[PDB]
């Protein structure tokens, strides 16, 4: 089932997700990536419509690998005895957004803004199919490199969207809201717009704002590379301590610094080709 279907190639990375592979859809040549989870690692469990006792991440990718994105792709998956095996699709050149800033240091805002914005519509999408990340970052975005196209992966910390409380968090936590750090409850959607703002600050500054606790808590952002006012504010918003200050999604795509992005292609040409 899966051994012949798809031909194997090199670790791509391992950690807390599991192991991912390169791989090949035998039938068609197809570039995929293939990701193992033992089922020991998993605690957060779903199950499908089928009534199938699965990951949470191949509910949720389910729900939004529907149409084309700027999500990563769920093409297959299969059980085994002790593990779980993810086929996900696999752009080709390709480059992980941590590497990516780590190489160029602080990003252009020209190149920033087509990057948020695509970030944006790729978590929009999520969130209109009833599907919350909790893990948005710059190592969970792929860069595909001719058409420059952003790609979410990993939804192994993510959940379902709902409107009550979230007492649970499996992100990363450098990235996770004053309210987790605090009282260790959060809303989806104001929790995924602070996350944003450090996402945001991290293309331009080339690093996350905020390293321990106490500066999260504090939420007092301090530039290290130059940045236009605009950029600034809209991250400082992003940032607002308390969640229901913080703009929602239609407000940060109506925000000044958000207008007249480049097409993924234009973004390409000129920043990455
Ligand atoms: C972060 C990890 N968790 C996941 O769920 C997932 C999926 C991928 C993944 C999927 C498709 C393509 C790539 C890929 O080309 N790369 C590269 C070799 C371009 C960086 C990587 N590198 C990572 C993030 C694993 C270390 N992951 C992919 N990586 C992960």
């Amino acid at each position: 089932p899966l051994e012949s279907q798809y031909q194997v190639g090199p670790l791509l990375g391992s950690g807390g997700f599991g192991s991912v592979y390169s791989g090949i859809r035998v039938s068609d040549n197809l570039p995929v990536a293939i990701k193992h989870v033992e089922k020991d690692r998993i605690s957060d469990w779903g199950e499908l419509p089928n009534g199938t006792r699965v990951p949470m991440e191949v509910v949720l990718l389910k729900k939004v690998s529907s149409g084309f994105s700027g999500v990563i792709r769920l093409l297959d998956w299969f059980e085994r005895p002790d593990s779980f095996v993810l086929i996900l699709e696999r752009p080709e050149p390709v480059q992980d957004l941590f590497d990516f800033i780590t190489e160029r240091g602080a990003l252009q805002e020209e190149l920033a803004r087509s990057f948020f914005w695509q970030v944006l519509e790729a978590v929009r999408h999520c969130h209109n199919c009833g599907v919350l990340h909790r893990d948005i970052k710059d190592e969970n975005i792929l860069i595909d490199l001719n058409r420059g196209e952003l790609k979410l992966i990993d939804f192994g910390s993510g959940a379902l969207l709902k409107d009550t409380v979230y007492t649970d968090f499996d992100g990363t936590r450098v990235y996770s809201p004053p309210e987790w750090i605090r009282y260790h409850r959060y809303h989806g959607r104001s929790a995924a717009v602070w996350s944003l703002g450090i996402l945001l600050y991290d293309m331009v500054c080339g690093d996350i704002p905020f390293e321990h606790d106490e500066e999260i808590i504090r939420g007092q952002v301090f530039f290290r590379q130059r940045v236009s006012s605009e950029c600034q504010h809209l991250i400082r918003w992003c940032l607002a301590l308390r969640p229901s200050d913080r703009p929602t999604f239609e407000e940060i795509q109506n925000h000044p610094w958000m207008q007249d992005v480049l097409l993924p292609q234009e973004t390409a040409e000129i920043h990455l080709h």
